This record gives C-alpha cells, sequence and structure tokens, in this order.
RNA sequence: GGACGUACGUCG
RNA sequence: CGACGUACGUCC
C-alpha cells in the first residue's frame, strides 16, 4: 500500500477543496488515488464534526471491490464502511444507516429514489461526493439526476455545506463532435454538469506512468466477405416462399412499410419485419373469429422471418453449421408448444430442406474467412508466445456461444480452452450468466488455470477486475471513442496486440476517426488545463444556468387522459383478456389487473431468476391460457402479503370500444387513460 | 415488472 | 432537426 510517485501529483488537486475530474488510465490507480483522497479529507476536520464521504458505483462486481477494499483500508482507525444494494435495502432505515455511518458506497438508484420519494431533504449531509466511471454521466442518467438535484440546490438560493465532487474516470470522451471546436464545448457542458474546474491529468510523471500503462499496438485485418455462398441462397429461398404464403393471407403486405428495396440478413429486413408485424398486430375484421386466426399466422410468419433473418446475420460472420443449430433449437422450442396447422407446413418445409441444408454445412470449402484469418492469427500468437490470454471482443450473445463452439470444434488449435462470459442482460427471460457464475470465470482465468481465452461482451468494457491480458481481438466490434480507450486500456501487458478483425472499410473508418477523435479530445483536455480558475467557473456557472432553463422549461405535465372503457386484446391470438376499467398502478411505476375473470385467462409458470426490485417478489411468469399461444404477458409478483400479475403493455394491443380502431403502445409512459391507484382492500 | 446508457440501422 | 426498431450493457 506504498502511494506511487503520480498518485500524490494527481490528488494534489483534489486536496485544495475544489471540484475534479481525475482521469487515470489505470485501474488499481483509481482506487488507491480515491482511499488516499479519503484519508486526506477525513483527516482536516476538527473535533466536534465527522465526514460523511459517499463513493458512488454503478456495477455491483466493483462495487464489492470498492467496498472490501474501502473495509481493509479504513477498519483500523475507526471508519465504519458499509454498502447498500438492491439486496440491502429492503426494510432497513436508509436516513439512520446514513447518520450513524461515514463511508457511504450506496448505488446511485437508490440515492435517486431516496431523494425523490422521502428521504435526505437536502444533499448538504455529505461532504465529498466521488463518483465511479463519472463519464457515464449522460442526458437522464442515476449521475446525472443526483448532480441535477445538487445543482438545483446550488442555484435555488439555499446553498449550505454543499460537498465536494472528485468523481474519477479513465475518458472524457467527445460523444459525436466533429471538430475540436464542438470537442471542447461536450467536455465543458460534462465539466459543468458535474460541477467541477479542475480536470486533472498526469503530466509530470509521465516517465514513471508510462510502465504499468503500457498501451497495445493496434492491427486492423480488413479482409474480404465469402464469395460462394451455397447457404444464404437456399435460405433466401425458404424466407421467398414463407414471405408467399404471408402474402397470400394479406393482400396489402407490401404497402405496411416505407421499405424501397429490402436485402435478407441485412438489419434493414431485420426494421421492416418488426415493421409489418407492428403494422399486422392491428389488423381488424368485424367477426372477431378468424380474425385471431389470421393474426396469430401473421405473428408467426414474421416471428419465423425474424429467426431466419437472424439466422443470416449469424452465418454471415460464423459458420453455417452453428446457424443451423441455433435454427433446430428454436424449432425445438417452438415444437415442444402447441402445433396448429399454420406451424405445421412450415415445420416440414424446413424439414424438406435440413438435409440439402446439412450436406451444404458439412462442406469444410466454404468456411469463413474471417474465422480462416482469426485462426491464422491465433495459431502465429500462440506459436510466438503460448502463455497469452485473449479477451476476444463478439457484439452478439447468440455469436459468442458460436464462437465458443467454433473454438471447441477445430482440429487446427487444440490449446484454447473457452472461458465465456455473457453478463445478466435480460431479467425476465432464461438467458445470459449469473454474478457468481461470472465470479467464478473471472477467479478460474490466470496464466495457469483451466482458462486462456474468453468470448467477452461488452460487459467486460466497463469498470471490473479482470487479468492483465496482451492479446485483444475485437471481431465485427464498432465503438466510439470511450469504448475505443476502455477496450485499448484493458491490454495493459509489458506488450500487447489490439487486433481488429472487420469485413467492412465502414468500421475502419469508424476506428480511425476514433482515433483522431481520442487525439482530439487529448489536445483539448491539454488546452483546457491553461485555463485560469476564475473564467473558467464563470464559463461552467453560464453552461449550467443554462442546462437548469433548459430543464424547467420543458416541464410537459400529464394531459387529460380519455376516461373510456376500453379492452386490452391479446398481441398474438388477439383475444379478449381483460379492459381498462379494472387496471391498478402500484408505485407509479407497475400495472397490474384484478378480478375472478382474469385468474382462469392466464396460465403460470416457474421463474428462471427470481429476486426483490424493491418491496415485491419474483414468483412466476405468466403466459396466455389458449390453446397454443405461448406469449409473455408479464410477471406473477407478491407485493405485501397477496400474490398480484404484473402486466407489461408492450405485449398487449389497446382496442377501443367506442370508436372501434385499434392502437399499439410500447412503454406505460405513452399509454394514457383513467389510472386508479392501487387500493390494498378488495 | 420498471428506469437508464451505448452502437448499428430505417423512415420523416 | 426529431420520433421509432433491433442488439448489447448497467441498475431498482
Ligand atoms: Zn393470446
Amino acid at each position: 500500500f506504498k502511494p506511487r510517485n503520480y498518485q500524490l501529483e494527481l490528488a494534489l488537486p483534489a486536496m485544495k477543496g475544489k471540484n475534479t475530474i481525475i482521469c487515470a488510465p489505470t485501474g488499481c490507480g483509481k482506487t488507491f488515488v480515491s482511499l488516499l483522497i479519503c484519508e486526506h479529507h477525513l483527516k482536516k476536520f476538527p473535533q466536534g464534526q465527522k465526514g460523511k464521504v459517499v463513493f458512488f458505483a454503478n456495477q455491483i462486481p466493483v462495487y464489492e471491490q470498492q467496498k472490501s477494499v474501502f473495509s481493509k483500508y479504513f477498519e483500523r482507525h475507526g471508519y465504519r464502511v458499509t454498502g447498500i444494494s438492491g439486496a440491502t435495502a429492503e426494510n432497513v432505515p436508509v436516513e439512520q444507516i446514513v447518520e450513524n455511518n461515514d463511508i457511504i458506497i450506496l448505488t446511485p438508484q437508490i440515492l435517486v429514489n431516496n431523494l425523490k420519494k422521502g428521504t435526505i431533504p437536502s444533499l448538504s449531509i455529505f461532504t465529498l461526493m466521488i463518483f465511479d466511471e463519472c463519464h457515464n454521466t449522460s442526458k437522464q442518467h442515476p449521475y446525472n439526476m443526483i448532480m441535477f438535484n445538487y445543482l438545483d440546490q446550488k442555484l435555488g438560493g439555499s446553498s449550505g455545506p454543499l460537498p465536494q465532487v472528485i468523481g474519477l474516470t479513465a475518458s472524457v470522451g467527445v460523444g459525436d463532435a466533429k471538430n475540436t471546436d464542438e470537442a471542447l464545448d461536450y467536455i465543458c457542458k460534462l465539466c459543468a454538469s458535474l460541477d467541477a474546474s479542475v480536470i486533472a491529468t498526469v503530466k509530470h510523471n509521465l516517465e514513471e506512468l508510462e510502465q504499468v500503462v503500457y498501451k497495445p499496438q493496434k492491427f486492423f485485418r480488413k479482409v474480404e466477405s465469402r464469395i460462394s455462398d451455397k447457404f444464404k441462397y437456399i435460405i433466401a429461398q425458404l424466407m421467398r416462399d414463407t414471405e408467399s404464403l404471408a402474402k397470400r393471407i394479406c393482400k396489402d403486405l407490401e404497402n405496411l412499410s416505407q421499405i424501397q428495396n429490402r436485402e435478407f440478413g441485412t438489419q434493414k429486413y431485420e426494421q421492416w419485419i418488426v415493421t409489418v408485424q407492428k403494422a399486422c398486430m392491428v389488423f381488424q375484421m368485424p367477426d372477431k373469429d378468424e380474425e385471431s386466426r389470421i393474426c396469430k399466422a401473421l405473428f408467426l410468419y414474421t416471428s419465423h422471418l425474424r429467426k431466419y433473418n437472424d439466422a443470416l446475420i449469424i452465418s454471415e460472420h460464423a459458420r453455417m453449421k452453428d446457424a443451423l443449430d441455433y435454427l433446430k433449437d428454436f424449432f425445438s422450442n417452438v415444437r415442444a408448444a402447441g402445433f396448429d396447422e399454420i406451424e405445421q407446413d412450415l415445420t416440414q418445409r424446413f424439414e424438406e430442406k435440413l438435409q440439402e441444408l446439412e450436406s451444404v454445412s458439412r462442406d469444410p470449402s466454404n468456411e469463413n474467412p474471417k474465422l480462416e484469418d482469426l485462426c491464422f492469427i491465433l495459431q502465429e500468437e500462440y506459436h510466438l508466445n503460448p502463455e497469452t490470454i485473449t479477451i476476444l471482443f463478439v457484439k452478439t450473445r447468440a455469436l459468442v456461444d458460436a464462437l465458443k463452439n467454433w473454438i471447441e470444434g477445430n482440429p487446427k488449435l487444440s490449446f484454447l480452452k473457452p472461458g465465456i462470459l455473457t453478463g445478466r442482460g435480460k431479467t425476465n427471460q432464461n438467458t445470459g450468466m449469473t454474478l457468481p457464475a461470472q465470479k467464478c470465470i473471472l477467479d478460474a482465468f490466470k496464466a495457469s488455470g483451466d482458462h486462456n481465452i474468453l468470448i467477452a461482451t461488452s460487459v467486460a468494457d466497463e469498470g471490473i477486475d479482470i487479468a492483465q491480458c496482451n492479446l485483444v481481438i475485437l471481431y465485427e466490434y464498432v465503438g466510439n471513442v470511450i469504448k475505443m480507450i476502455q477496450t485499448r486500456g484493458r491490454g495493459r501487458a509489458r506488450g500487447s496486440k489490439c487486433f481488429l478483425l472487420t469485413s467492412n472499410a465502414g468500421v475502419i473508418e469508424k476506428e480511425q476517426i476514433n482515433m483522431y477523435k481520442e487525439k482530439m479530445m487529448n489536445d483539448s483536455i491539454l488546452r483546457l488545463q491553461t485555463w485560469d480558475e476564475a473564467v473558467f467557473r464563470e464559463k461552467i456557472l453560464h453552461i449550467q444556468t443554462h442546462e437548469k432553463f433548459i430543464r424547467d422549461s420543458q416541464e410537459k405535465p400529464k394531459p387529460v387522459p380519455d376516461k373510456e372503457n376500453k379492452k386490452l386484446l391479446c398481441r398474438k391470438c388477439k383475444a379478449l383478456a381483460c379492459y381498462t376499467a379494472d387496471v391498478r398502478v402500484i408505485e407509479e411505476c407497475h400495472y397490474t389487473v384484478l378480478g375472478d375473470a382474469f385468474k382462469e385467462c392466464f396460465v403460470s409458470r416457474p421463474h428462471p431468476k427470481p429476486k426483490q426490485f424493491s418491496s415485491f417478489e419474483k414468483r412466476a411468469k405468466i403466459f396466455c391460457a389458449r390453446q397454443n399461444c405461448s406469449h409473455d404477458w408479464g410477471i406473477h409478483v407478491k407485493y405485501k402479503t397477496f400474490e398480484i400479475p404484473v402486466i407489461k403493455i408492450e405485449s398487449f394491443v389497446v382496442e377501443d370500444i367506442a370508436t372501434g380502431v385499434q392502437t399499439l403502445y410500447s412503454k406505460w409512459k405513452d399509454f394514457h387513460f383513467e389510472k386508479i391507484p392501487f387500493d390494498p382492500a378488495e
């Protein structure tokens, strides 16, 4: 625990009573700098008053690491260190646990909720508000909401003992600015939103700083794509047959979107299929008998087209065998559900060509040249040095499993052990990885462990304790300047590589302008560090006044809701589920329904990941009680002592009884109606 | 169930 | 100069 020569120079502007934007590229250095700043701040206070330094941390793993190191560093002098999260703030007194403690490591959403309902009426209780990854301050971030409350308390005219912002970062970022005159504007806007006048960056001890944060050399591997594609042809033929079968029941199908020319296996086609799906979900017929079957068949057709587009997107970046395995997994998952006349025709049409797909996929003469170049550079780097660890980055969760399967099923490379980690992702699906499943993978990834290469998603981009890699390879990965710095900064070993393998010149141009934006942000920081403290304070005060005027001017009230009785039909089956006359709002965020006429309209299923949000408990997942629907309506929780199902309007269509038209919403804020609050009775 | 961020992309 | 879709990630 020896303080380095650069950490003192980084903390010297912070030990003056002024808010700082300290930016260090190293990992442990920021933690040691925050600990030294906390140690210096908890000693300047005289007798009769103590400090209330609060260190905000977004992610749970980095929060637990910071809490562990803070306890191990401060539980010797009589400094009570605690920590609040979702598994901590169930029924604890938040104001009491803030009062009787000194270092609070809460998660900023909890603090925003506390400032919202009835807790901590003024932020003058704390005296040192440190942020982890302060560059995440953005349009409506929880960090930005805390800073909005701080700026409101400051400019309200009742500014008392305001705390100090020592929010550390690793990269300020440019965002979307082209020129230096807009990059400096964005940096000044971030520095005003964080309410500071000093941006600390190590300049004197650069020779003693470059020995631990040794940056990797980048290498672009732009190569051509596949020319002979006997897989895309037959998949596009099956997609054309499915589209003609969909157009057999819907005459005006081409006029349901504004797409001029669509290509199969593209993001344009993936947008068009969702557009035509949301267009045919609101189809109306004045019989209400065969309309259900028509919309159900149309939903099945659009689901099959979307899955074929996703399979083509997977096959364009990976092999044909794993794409066939994904299609077979989808067909097996839909096979376990009900089987009508509509699904059986698509299933037999897929089974009539599955043998042809397998015979084309088994041929090793049409493999991906991206995967060939990746295996070539991997075996080259492992022949040059066998003790290299890679944190190879792929963007899609459905493609990191593909990369793991390609690494496992390959006779050319046998020294690679998959250590693939994904992350949480969706909280209402049986996908992704859990916190202990990720922690055991991160602990089992050393220089001598049973893992030498892991296929990371974007979870490894943010603040997380990973081993010192030297073989960063980005397989079709595209990001901003912040993502590029956070990805390049991971390979801080004594000699590393930052390979970028894309089949597009667009991603190479994006990486080139990202490096240009990094150099421009460095020049902008060097220019901004030369300004005086008096002019910069007036500039950030003007920017804060303008932002406060913009925030207080755009106060749009709730419009007058249509006090009508409308029914919420199903999104897939278009069956009568319930009315809007009985919709209860629990905590201005969750919407439930009541009555004995709804309990026989849905079925239950065990939930994959049960947890609690703030006061509920994930008990079951609900589904439509039709013959073959299997539609995710919502979830089933227990509020205080009674179980209620809370639904989402996203899997719903709002049909009006008076007029007869049916609209389509996505979120609950867009739906305006006579919302009755939840009563504990009935 | 909800809130938030990033990247790509499509219409106006 | 603005909504919308997807993918990814974080949180309550
Ligand atoms: Zn249904």
